[PDB]
DNA sequence: AAAGAT
DNA sequence: ATCTT
DNA sequence: AAAGAT
DNA sequence: ATCTT
């Protein structure tokens, strides 16, 4: 299927491929810096061949967004399914350790969630599955090497500001949590565990329909959650007394 | 001087190449995405090697943060004198069509200017100077060809998602205007003119000390700055009847 | 965690 | 770190 | 703008 | 878009 030959054609080319740089149309090499604010760009742009390889594949159209800042990084869809469209998001971490428990900010809670046309490429109403390619990596601190540039013969000589990269695709409702993964600017924190953790999904909500209402109805504030709901059990009681 | 040759070397940088994509160390190279998240990226590690190679020539030693949120991009000093540091923080931003009025986030006015060492490498005050090296460059929608990846034989074919890239590095304080630059996350905006302004230094602020003072006591929310200033104007008048 | 930093 | 509305 | 989105 | 305190 799309999603099973999706997550595979991502565990490859992870696999076999090392980003380790960025090049100009003369050849010039200029190395990577070691902050996801870097990296997150990196595997983003690692992954729109791939992604786009096998949406062609199975039939489906991609699009990137045209206006900025409006989610998702991918909307897949067949042209006789127009509402029936696959949002695909990518998201990248780190941990000081390999192995370690990871968390990701999900994107907001405040945003096309609340309101179907806000911030999204797409209505809302018109995606069927929202996906989240995740990047995990090892930081590894950038040397006195990464401030020169390479020629296209001193490539495996470059330093990677990276090790131990992994990557999973699993849905989005499936993998996220209870607890805000930012406070200004309100996003969904996605669940704190291990990678296979979310490879396998092992999630906490029982439903898409519960994740959409928790976030839906999560106060922004800690004040303003007190006494409504902080986490999943919590809310879980909150339905239970009649949303109150 | 260090800075001249710096202005100097970062035009002839940007003359001479033209970042295309990301390289691995295997020789496969993805294209560049079209937002600012992906060209803020390119412009700053383009930025790196030029910055160390003039710092060297002068003397000064180069740091760039070993901790993920803090300011600035790059710490320049001459180890006989530690207390005269200088901050050079990369900031980019787009244009629709060439030349257009172009703005700049240029960082918080709530962390390092209101704390000497709040998310910041080194304390505020052992830096003497705070420049910004930034870039324009006019939106250019990525093509389909964007989607494939190429080999280091096609580097001139690869379509780019962006034209007309300009750069210049100016003082913060001459550059800064009196709006904010973002509002949940509390940036100085600075003076909204065009890409000439910016390397002549036509601001609005008299001196450095009337910027600092004006974004140090600079309200966060609209209704908050209406009993103080919201603008330069109100700022003097605030300040000529005795700062209130 | 929140809440507020790049 | 910077953009949209 | 201001305020709040990626 | 994610991270630090
Ligand atoms: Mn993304
Ligand atoms: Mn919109
Ligand atoms: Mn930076
Ligand atoms: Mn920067
Ligand atoms: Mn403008
Ligand atoms: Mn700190």
């Amino acid at each position: 299927s799309l999603r099973s030959d999706l997550i595979n054609a991502l565990y490859d080319e992870n696999q076999k491929y090392d980003v380790c740089g960025i090049i100009s149309a003369e050849g010039k090499i200029y190395p990577l810096g070691s902050d996801t604010a870097v990296l997150s760009t990196i595997f983003e742009l690692f992954s729109r061949p791939i992604i786009n390889k096998i949406a062609e594949k199975h039939g489906y159209i991609v699009e990137e967004p045209k206006q900025q800042n409006h989610y998702p990084d991918f909307t897949l869809y067949k042209p006789s399914e127009p509402n029936k469209k696959i949002a695909i998001d990518i998201k990248t971490t780190y941990t000081n350790k390999e192995n370690e428990k990871i968390k990701f900010t999900l994107g907001g809670y405040t945003s096309f969630i609340r309101n179907n046309t806000k911030n999204i490429v797409y209505p809302f109403d018109q995606y069927i599955a929202h996906w989240i390619i995740g990047y995990v990596y090892t930081r590894v601190a950038t040397r006195k090497s990464s401030l020169k540039t390479y020629n296209i013969n001193e490539l495996n000589e470059i330093p990677k500001p990276y090790k131990g990269v992994k990557v999973f695709l699993q849905d989005k409702w499936v993998i996220a949590g209870d607890l805000a993964g930012s406070g200004n600017t309100t996003n969904i924190g996605s669940i704190h565990a291990h990678y296979k953790d979310f490879v396998e999904g092992k999630g906490i909500f029982d439903s898409e329909d519960e994740f959409l209402d928790y976030w839906r109805n999560y106060e922004r504030t800690s004040q303003l959650r007190n006494d409504k709901y902080n986490n999943i059990s919590e809310y879980r009681n909150w339905i239970y007394r009649g949303r109150k």
